[PDB]
């Protein structure tokens, strides 16, 4: 129980470590601080229900990325492409980096379980780094890819319990 939190914890602490140079200050700032939050609600048995979905996820960090990257590239083939955003290795590497980034950001959102920290804490950690990142080749639609690929993995309950956290982020980034 309390190891599969430390693991959950050491899997967004070594995201914090590995992107802090390349996401925000701010972001890093944000994202520790969520971190934060994340061990009180723990500690007090705080929404304790979603923690179990996030290990599965954060367990299929790289096949959800894959999955849905591939799934990315069939649905906007240019992508790929020679003249293509994601074409060369150095920007295709760059780009399931970022949405590898992103999909962890939303699994601290799902440990949360409430959408107050969620918009006051996990949003802003995800605007500014998607503000120190820059261009991040089709922003929206690897996100809800991302999110396909994450429900692909869940069972109908899980699914339906999952699906609302991926939607806020979708609409709340889509401003």
């Amino acid at each position: 129980g309390s190891e599969d939190f430390q693991y959950a914890i050491d899997m967004f602490k070594k995201f914090i470590e590995e992107a802090a140079a390349s996401m925000g200050p701010e972001a890093v700032k944000y994202a520790k601080e969520f971190l934060k939050l994340l061990k009180e609600y723990h500690k007090n048995g705080i929404n304790n229900r979603l923690l179990k979905i996030a290990l599965l996820l954060l367990r299929n960090l790289k096949k959800i990325v894959d999955k849905a990257s591939q799934d990315l590239w069939r649905r906007h083939p240019d992508l790929i492409a020679p003249g293509g955003i994601a074409f060369s290795q150095r920007d295709r590497a760059l780009c399931l980096r970022d949405y590898g980034w992103f999909l962890i950001l939303i699994v601290m959102c799902l440990v949360s379980g409430d959408k107050g920290p969620i918009e006051k804490i996990g949003l802003k950690s995800i605007r500014e780094m998607y503000n120190s990142l820059g261009v991040v080749p089709a922003m929206m639609e690897s996100i809800r890819c991302l999110k396909e690929a994450s429900l692909s993995l869940l069972d109908e309950e899980d699914a339906n319990e999952t699906a609302p956290y991926f939607d806020y982020i979708i609409k709340a980034m889509s401003l």
